[PDB]
């Protein structure tokens, strides 16, 4: 029984088996997956869910499944994931998000992220949370900066889990520390 979190509209909860079909549909959508190397099939979507569930088991937090009580059982994920890869800003905790496209444009990722960052800073009492994306993914880094996260362009980096010559290799880094979060 992991910690569920609430916003005014959203419930951030543990993943359920019944989420897997809806999540696979999202991960097969080229508009959802545009700024990733490819769309995913069901097996790959399920492997991602399994990784998330292992993270929750090990850490007590993770990328929560998003439910919209009064509206929809599952609309995607938003939450925290430990950064352990060989990058300059590791080790730390990242925040990220993936919403079904019918739910974009509503401030729902913003609300989910605010809820997750409140947990990060108030409950976990983390010193900092980061987020990273590619330059063309304006919807994603726009959300980062709207949350109050900030970027130093000198901290751009090549993603180490991508090939050294991969077209999407260059990522940008945003950070928010506990003090900056408290000042809002
Ligand atoms: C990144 C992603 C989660 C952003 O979702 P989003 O809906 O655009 O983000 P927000 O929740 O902040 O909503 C902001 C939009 O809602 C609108 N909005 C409406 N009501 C709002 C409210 N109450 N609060 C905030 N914004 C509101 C804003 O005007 C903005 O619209 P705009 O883009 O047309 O200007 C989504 O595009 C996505 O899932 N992308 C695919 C997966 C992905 O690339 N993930 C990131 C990998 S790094
Ligand atoms: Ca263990």
């Amino acid at each position: 029984a992991i910690s569920e979190l609430h916003g005014p509209r959203l419930l951030l909860r543990a993943w359920r088996d019944s989420d897997r079909e809806a999540f696979a549909e999202m991960c097969a959508d080229p508009q959802v997956m545009e700024f990733f190397p490819s769309v995913l099939d069901r097996a790959q979507s399920d492997a991602l869910v399994d990784r998330v569930q292992a993270h929750f088991a090990e850490r007590g937090y993770g990328p929560w499944a998003l439910e919209l009580p009064g509206e929809a059982a599952f609309i995607g994920f938003t939450g925290l994931f430990d950064v352990t890869m060989d990058v300059h800003f590791a080790p730390t905790v990242e925040i990220g998000w993936r919403l079904a496209p019918a739910y974009w444009g509503r401030g729902l990722a913003r609300e989910a992220a605010e809820t997750a960052l409140d947990f990060a800073f108030e409950r976990l009492r983390l010193p900092e949370v980061v987020a990273f994306t590619t330059p063309p993914n304006r919807r994603s880094w726009g959300l980062m900066e709207r949350l109050g996260m900030r970027r130093d362009p000198a901290e751009d980096f090549d993603h180490p889990l991508l090939a050294a010559d991969h077209p999407m290799r260059r990522h940008i880094l945003y950070r928010v520390d506990a003090a900056r979060w408290a000042e809002r």
